[PDB]
């Protein structure tokens, strides 16, 4: 299966790590955006939409990074943990990964991406709200060793890419306890948690 | 099972059809958020985000609309058409679950909603993003007669959701054939069809 990605993308490194976590092998094909690279007619056949990550599997394409790393658990996973079949315990797991996608990284991208690709100046408006949204996180860590329950699941693999962004970009996890104590044991238990690091090296190119 | 709502949200309405399309009757507690009810002690009890729609099945309180569709369709639904279990069916309408929250209606949110609410000017980048959103979806309705697959599913339920109302905001919907045409036909077939267009009268009420 083809891994169309960016060492660096939070979205990529989430899937590279469930890729990891199901035992299934990811060939990888490097998309430099800055080149246009997602923009060639051939990958706009696979991807209307044009973004990455996005994954083929046998002929099946794929994309949005949560939806793909679910479908490696589901077709590829055998723990059940990953990925409980139990409804109530997925309905967790999946309310997790929006809120991943909607308040955490969307936060952090609101916050950071006009500083990095606009160099405008720090907005207060939008720091507040990411601050609010690691607050919500620390929150869902209260009393729970994993984000969604008591076992690794995919919403600690997606949540994992991002934090560890927000790591890289400097942003204070110290002053979230819950948060910072739940990376620092995932950071270390994570399938393919080198991979992760090494793909954040990349990204911090950005500051 | 209770439902804290408010009838003009969309993510509110998304359920609301999947509910109807599932047999599942829905205790209504309207929560007006103008009133700040949901900041209640109680209902952050309930939900730590305070946001709408939180659903609360004998003791388990769950939000993110799309997570409680899918949980709704999961633990009672009974036609697998709706919500299909083969993975790369379910990866199909996952992945457009995403593309609903995270560009389709997060793009429509961020237009319209600081101009409605918060009064401010209309920002133009922010316009064309909303554009490119629909203009994805009018793609993937090109050749396909749903939103995923060959069949109404949950993704047709909350794209209903969101796009009517791209539909009541004034949006011109009808330079986007696909979209357009899959509207016209699904407000009309999709459960609860009722419910959602009295929905957005409610709605209607902010222009
Ligand atoms: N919500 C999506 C985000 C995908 C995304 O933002 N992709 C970026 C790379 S970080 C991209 O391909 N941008 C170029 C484009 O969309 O044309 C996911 O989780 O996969
Ligand atoms: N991604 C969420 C969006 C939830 C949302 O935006 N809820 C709004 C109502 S439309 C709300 O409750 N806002 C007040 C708040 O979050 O405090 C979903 O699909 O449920």
């Amino acid at each position: 299966m083809d891994f169309y990605y960016l060492p660096g993308s939070a979205p990529c490194r989430a899937v590279q790590m469930t890729a990891a976590a199901v035992g299934v092998e990811l060939n990888l094909k490097l998309t430099n955006l800055m080149a246009g690279e997602h923009m060639k007619p051939e990958f706009l056949k696979i991807n209307p939409q044009h973004c990455i990550p996005t994954l083929v599997d046998n002929g099946f394409a794929l994309w949005e990074s949560r939806a793909i790393c679910t479908y490696l658990a589901e077709k590829y996973g055998k723990d059940d943990k990953l990925y409980p079949k139990d409804p109530q315990k997925r309905a967790v797991v999946n309310q997790r990964l929006y809120f991943d996608m909607g308040t955490l990284y969307q936060r952090f991208a609101d916050y950071y991406y006009p500083q990095i690709f606009a160099k405008q100046p720090a907005n207060a408006e939008n720091e507040k709200k990411m601050k609010d949204a690691v607050d919500f996180l620390n929150t869902f860590l209260d009393g729970h060793k994993y984000v969604a329950g008591d076992s690794l699941t995919i919403a600690d693999l997606t949540v994992l890419a991002t934090v560890s962004t927000y790591d890289v970009a400097g942003f204070e996890l110290a002053k979230y306890p819950h948060v910072a104590a739940w990376y620092e044991r995932t950071r270390k238990e994570a399938p393919g948690a080198a991979i992760n690091e090494a793909g954040i090296e990349e990204f911090r190119k950005y500051f």
